[PDB]
């Protein structure tokens, strides 16, 4: 456990460079801004439309990709997943120089070896958590060409702030294959299905959807804010006696150990790269398998009760 | 499907009598204030004590339950399921009279038998779930004053349980979807959840602190995205890999064996079987309650997040 604090870092390693932050979505725009703030020369390149515009209406200075790598003395690439790949072929590669960073703050692209950097080049990873009031983030190295590869990734974790609360070393495999696990298995999409298998539980006993929607959903925030500010053992404390000792009985009821089995099952195909070269080939595909699950989604009942509550009359 | 505000209740049925609120926690302190702030006279009942006097305080006059409930014509009950069965039978039964009304804001003791009113007495019961502005519950069990229905939406709007709605539901509903949230999804599944996917994490290699971050940290941004647009603002403002693994692991966590067994936890819900169970074990000094409360303090993932909260700001 390698923690690095604001004091811990003690050189200016990305002053006198220029920052080339590609994207500008809510990441982009918290990156870009929090780096003029501490007085660096941070650029943005992003294809023209309407984030294109937001940033040039924040007064950021918006360029083509293509020209803002040629620009600058680092690259933060914050562009989805499924199209770094191409953007770093067509616009990124061509455009790259010696002895400076090619930064991410996920390593999907470069974990799973989409995109190639060469060797004259650092690639570093700094991923911030929770607000992006602080959060102690990550940090990870792939390549060290310059000889300053951490002091510019911690320098840069401290120009966005990330190093406020400490930033956590690790590496592009550890940071990638924990994210998409979380993902897949718990926050997302293992939550969801327990949050609808129990929605359609109450619903096929004849219980009102409404009522449902509520003790499945809508009453969730507050045991997680509780989880959030005091860990489990606040959530076991501020529920009464009656709903932490059904917590007890029941939970290993409906979480049994086979489904830690099937956690081990998904991360496993995610260590191997299945989910990977599916999550791209679907992409390549036009996104047909994805479009299909994520319209599928909306036809559950969870959902139009959800909204129907909140159109309050 | 029907809700009811503060336009519905054309006649207030509370005016001229005497409200007493058993017991003084931060439920029974709320009613007792906010009756009395509209024009209602209140008096608590409540056991000698710390919380007596403080009570008494804080601008009531307070009497003992037994005296408190003869004075007053409709009773509330706000105290732990554990304890509601004895004050009834020892102070409240002997000295309630006819066509009084009797008060829950849950429905454990009387949907489960623990407490059975007279036939003579109203039970009616107002759930609020705000402690923003959500809708609260409402339901009638006896009408022998044959206004059962109107002092209990004109007692919803003395709390102020009216300006947000109240939907009505019986005493088998309120109970036992309540206790089912709680132990298939709110408390007993997700921390389940969370607790198997840390478990994953970390037995396969990956650093405790990683671990923690993407399996619950993290979780309050999801949460709080699914609170305010409900599951459709989750896909939605996470990325596409999070979105296609939500749907591609999803049910591969949650398998629909998962559901039956949810099923079992509703059924023994329903036949009585959990009550009961919690009441012997709460007959017996809570024994297996305090054996089971020390497991989970004893799980890696509470000391994990001890530590990293104590870095956060
Ligand atoms: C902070 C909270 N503690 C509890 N305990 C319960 O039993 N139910 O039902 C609840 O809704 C809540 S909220
Ligand atoms: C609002 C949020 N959207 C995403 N999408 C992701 O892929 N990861 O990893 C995240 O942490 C978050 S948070
Ligand atoms: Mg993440
Ligand atoms: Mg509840
Ligand atoms: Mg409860
Ligand atoms: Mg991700």
């Amino acid at each position: 456990t390698t923690v690095y604090y604001d004091q811990d870092v003690k050189t200016d390693a990305l002053q006198g460079k220029k920052i080339a932050v590609v994207g500008y979505g809510s990441q982009g725009h918290a990156h870009a801004q929090n780096l003029k703030d501490n007085g660096y020369d941070v650029v943005i390149g992003i294809r023209p439309g309407r984030s294109f515009d937001k940033a040039k209406e924040d007064g950021f200075d918006v360029f083509p990709v293509a020209e803002a790598v040629k620009q600058a003395d680092v690259i933060m690439v914050l562009l989805p997943d499924e199209i770094q790949g191409d953007v770093y072929k067509n616009e990124i590669e061509p455009n790259l120089e010696k002895h400076n960073a090619l930064a991410f703050a996920h390593g999907f692209n470069i974990h799973f070896g989409v995109i190639q950097p060469p060797a004259d080049v650092d690639v570093f990873l700094v991923a911030p958590k929770g607000p992006g009031s602080a959060v102690p983030s990550l940090f990870g190295i792939q390549q060290d060409a310059s000889g300053q590869a951490r002091n510019i990734a911690l320098s840069y974790a401290k120009g966005i702030g990330a190093t406020r609360a400490g930033v956590i070393e690790t590496t592009f495999k550890e940071e990638t294959e924990t994210d998409l696990f979380g993902e897949q298995a718990v926050l997302c999409g293992g939550v969801s299905k327990l949050i609808q298998s129990g929605f359609e539980t109450l619903v096929e006993a004849g219980y009102q959807p409404e009522l449902a929607y509520f003790e499945v959903l809508h009453e969730m925030k507050l045991i997680v804010d509780l989880m959030y500010e005091g860990g489990m053992e606040n959530v076991r404390y501020s529920i009464s006696n009656t709903a932490e000792f059904g917590d007890y009985v029941s939970g290993p009821r409906v979480i049994t150990p086979d489904v830690k089995e099937n956690m081990k099952a998904v991360l496993t195909d995610i260590q191997n790269g299945n989910f990977s070269n599916r999550f791209i080939e679907d992409n390549k595909n036009g996104f047909k398998e994805f479009y299909k699950l994520r319209e599928e989604q909306h036809g559950h009942q969870i959902e139009k009760v959800g909204r129907e509550l909140r159109e309050m009359m």
